[PDB]
């Protein structure tokens, strides 16, 4: 039984969030979480698909799509993730 999607909220910090968003070519997965970051306390991980921000499908969406919605949320974003393989 595979793991379930998950919601996991990150606020931006002085440095950004520390996560980073590269296609594997389909949605974005999480990338080169930076230690001590936002991203690493929230619990993101380096194989999270991204498949929603802020309850938004952003399945649809290209990286430059996936990244402006997540910046025109302001300093917090709302990622629905689900593990790729
Ligand atoms: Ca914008
Ligand atoms: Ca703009
Ligand atoms: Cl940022
Ligand atoms: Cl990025
Ligand atoms: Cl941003
Ligand atoms: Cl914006
Ligand atoms: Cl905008
Ligand atoms: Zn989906
Ligand atoms: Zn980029
Ligand atoms: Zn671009
Ligand atoms: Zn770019």
């Amino acid at each position: 039984s595979p793991h379930q999607p998950r919601v996991v909220v990150i606020k931006k910090g002085s440095n950004g969030y520390g996560f980073y968003l590269r296609a594997g070519q389909k949605g974005q997965i999480i990338k080169d979480i930076e230690p001590g970051s936002p991203a690493e306390a929230a619990g993101l991980k380096n194989n999270d698909l991204v498949v929603a921000v802020n309850g938004k499908s952003v399945e649809a969406l290209d990286h430059d799509g996936v990244v402006e919605m997540i910046r025109k949320g302001g300093d917090q974003t709302t990622l629905l993730v689900l593990d790729k393989e």
